[PDB]
């Protein structure tokens, strides 16, 4: 009988009950014992849940208040001392590092968690670091594990292993020189530990995850898994399950060739392909825990393919040696399914959210195991099928348009020099020319109005209102003397599904929240076909912007590869052809907004980073080749006298990569720390605005502090390619701060063009 294993459950609950309670608590409506009531009621309740399902193997301490990384860090005891000296308790330790802590103090680093859309609070470390089991504070996987157990569910507590936690972690401030994987002899006695409470609890076995396995590592890294698990494992301990996902061990495949650990977990959802290689270092007694159910998409599982893999592991190990899993956590998933009410019924059929994957772990076990589930078989087959031969997956219009991408297709009609000559006759900006990202502070008045159009008022009550707004924003800007203007996106909700909802190709669901981080929630749009634009989504608002200015406005769109990357991408064709789509997509709106006099077009590409293979090699080369294309395929029909503007979030983005779009204009954040980089843009002539400013901040900055950061950028960047900008958009600014800040910024700018 072959075992169903979860290896975590989304913790925000199916009516974000997690968000409610969390946030009425940090602003003081709701009690602390009101929080921990409610958390032990949502751990519960998921637990019934997988247990209801027929899962076996059902995670505990997968639940968090705000990031399970930064639980262990409390746990572990790595908390720096600035965090410390407030009487705080420690669950408001934990909120303070989460999210910093202003009394009458920053926040800890918030980064990626890999390739996937959750984001961890960095582990930070000092030379000072004492490591040890911080118990006052409760011990919580043990807590979590004895909890689940008086509810007569056996669980299997999930933990980051040592050399991820380390790994993943960075030096403090104040110990820059601190290389953190160092700490390893120190922390290693504290998992020791954790593991004896866990085993004298009732624990048998421990999901240890060792996600950084997925990564290129040093050699002298690779060996600490040796030392980390003959030090952890023994009598006194949990079985370890040694726990991977989001990409290939293989590289690292000596790495743990010869571990203690009773068993491993591979991803083969993201790469099927590693089975034989890694089933082939299992020792006698080890189990193979195979991730077939995705834990970071929505599509139904195809259980005919997904049995196969585990029957081929099966064929490998030993049936008595395979588990059944869910690839990742799910975490990454939406919790219920049950809860969409609008989605056509045909298209909801293609779809599992983490609930539904429960099942699907259970019916694939049972399958290898013999057990007859015909019935869930064709059932699944039915759909799987409907789906593959749908006309919204497929469209002959969209395949036909693939076939014209070519480099031709995605080259401007003269280079950037000639380019220049045409947009300075064209627009005549002065040197320093000075604009912004696009979005102003979001008035309440406005967003109220929002609201209240979701009947209370119509749609050109509508229209006039977002039309004032705009015209506010305009009318500041000219008062101000900025040279290229925007509208202010006022219009917009999230720079991702106002694009999605006015695209083919495209589903959307009412309750499909992924936490993102801390209390912090999105809801992706859903790629389910072939994508295609039926018409002008940005032309209106840009044109009327336009009309009420003799300066140049810009055009404002999220580029191809933010938009795959911010939705829940189709699992039956790649990333590239979605991107490829997306940017043809584009076009079309591109031509519509030149035509229709809008002639200066910026697009957005946030999350061109996290887009980034996880190893490199031939994947990642690839990936950015096709990422440039997108935006290429995008902005590439304009005419020589069209500005193109292509905005980016990430600093010390590949320079590569940025002159491989060819835009016109370029805008970075660079408000933060090392002068290098500027410099690698020198020869290359399009012009860059290196973000002046911290949008992030409230503060504003002097005329002076402006003037001394150019002065820094011009000693190395020539002034004749330089734009002055914020980091970022002002969305979330307050309008007082806004307007000073900028007035400061375009003086600064003014004084540089007279000098
Ligand atoms: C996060 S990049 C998106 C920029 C957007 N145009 C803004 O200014 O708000
Ligand atoms: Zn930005």
């Amino acid at each position: 009988m072959v075992q169903s294993s979860v290896l975590g459950f989304p913790r925000i609950g199916g009516q974000r009950e997690l968000k409610k309670i969390t946030e009425a608590y940090w602003s003081g409506k709701a009690t602390v014992e009101e929080l921990l009531a409610k958390g032990k009621e949502l751990r519960e309740h998921n637990w019934k849940l997988q247990q209801k399902a027929g899962v076996d193997i059902i995670p505990s301490n997968d639940f968090s208040y705000y990031d399970q990384v930064l639980d262990l860090s409390l746990l572990f005891n790595a908390i720096p001392e600035r965090y410390t000296k407030f009487d705080l308790a420690p669950i408001d330790v934990l909120f303070a590092m989460g999210r910093g802590l202003q009394a009458a103090v920053t926040a800890l680093e918030m980064v990626k968690w890999f390739d996937s859309n959750y984001h961890y609070v960095r582990p930070t470390f000092s030379h000072s670091t004492e490591f040890k089991l911080n118990t006052a504070a409760g011990i919580k996987p043990v807590d979590e594990f004895n909890e689940a157990k008086a509810l007569g569910v056996q669980t299997r507590p999930v933990i980051l292993g040592p050399v991820s936690y380390l790994y993943l972690g960075k030096a403090d401030k104040d110990s820059l020189d601190l290389e953190p994987i160092s700490l390893l002899p120190k922390i290693l006695p504290v998992y020791k530990e954790l593991l004896q409470k866990l085993k004298e609890a009732g624990a048998e076995q421990v999901q240890i995850d060792e996600p950084v396995l997925v990564l290129d590592l040093p050699e002298a890294v690779q060996s600490k898994f040796k030392e980390a698990y003959d030090a952890l494992v023994g009598a006194d301990v949990p079985e370890l399950i040694l726990t991977t996902y989001f990409g290939d061990v293989r590289p690292n495949l000596k790495a743990i060739e010869n571990l203690p650990v009773a068993g491993f977990h591979f991803d083969f959802v993201r790469v099927p392909e590693q089975l034989d290689e890694v089933a082939s270092i299992l020792k006698d007694g080890q189990t193979l825990s195979a991730g077939v159910v995705d834990g970071r998409n929505i599509w139904k599982t195809d259980f005919a393919k997904a049995s196969a893999v585990v029957q081929k592991a099966i064929e490998k190990v030993g049936k008595d040696k395979v588990v059944v899993a869910t690839s990742s956590s799910l975490l990454h998933t939406p919790v219920d399914l049950e809860s969409e009410t609008k989605l056509d019924a045909v298209i909801k059929d293609w779809f599992s959210f983490a609930t539904q994957k429960l099942d699907e772990v259970v019916v694939i076990a049972k399958n290898v195991s013999g057990e007859d589930v015909s019935k869930q078989l064709e059932a699944n087959a039915a759909s799987i099928k409907a789906r593959s031969e749908s006309s919204i997956t497929n469209d002959p219009k969209v395949q036909e348009r693939l076939t014209t991408i070519n480099e031709a297709l995605a080259t401007r009609k003269a280079a950037f020099p000639e380019r220049l000559t045409e947009q300075k006759a064209k627009y005549n900006l002065p040197l320093f020319p000075t604009t912004t990202i696009g979005s102003f502070p979001q008035t309440k008045d406005i967003r109220i109005n929002r609201n209240k159009f979701a009947g209370q008022i119509t749609a050109e009550e509508y229209e006039a209102f977002i039309n004032k707004e705009i015209e506010t924003v305009v009318r500041f800007q000219e008062e101000i003397g900025l040279d290229v203007l925007v509208h202010g996106e006022p219009e917009r909700n999230d720079m991702v599904q106002y694009f999605g909802e006015q695209l083919n190709g495209f589903a959307f669901t009412t309750n499909g929240w992924v936490q993102s981080y801390g209390s912090r929630y999105v809801r992706p749009p859903i790629i389910v076909g072939d994508v295609s634009r039926p018409k002008a989504m940005t032309v209106k608002e840009s044109v009327y912007a336009q009309s009420i200015t003799s300066k140049p406005m810009k055009g404002m769109l999220t580029g191809p590869v933010t938009i795959l990357r911010w939705s829940f991408p189709r699992d039956d064709v790649s990333g590239k052809i979605q991107a490829l789509q997306l940017g043809l997509a584009l076009r079309d709106e591109v031509n519509d907004l030149e035509g229709a006099g809008i002639t200066v077009i910026q697009v957005d590409e946030p999350a061109i980073r996290e887009g980034l293979p996880l190893r490199a090699g031939k994947e990642r080369s690839d990936y950015l080749n096709w990422a440039a294309q997108s935006f290429r395929v995008a902005t590439s029909g304009v005419e020589n006298s069209t500005q193109i503007h292509s905005h980016f979030c990430y600093s010390d983005l590949d320079p590569n990569h940025i002159k491989a779009l060819d835009a016109d204009v370029v805008s970075i954040e660079f408000s933060k720390k090392d002068p290098n980089y500027i410099q690698e843009f020198s020869e290359y002539p399009n012009h860059i605005g290196l973000g002046l400013f911290d949008i992030h901040s409230p503060r504003i900055p002097s005329k002076q502090e402006f003037v001394s950061r150019i002065e820094e950028i011009l000693k190395v960047y020539p002034a004749s390619k330089f734009w002055v900008n914020p980091d970022c958009g002002l969305k979330t600014r307050g309008w007082p701060e806004v307007k000073e800040s900028l007035t400061n910024m375009v003086e600064a700018a003014k004084e540089f063009r007279a000098k």
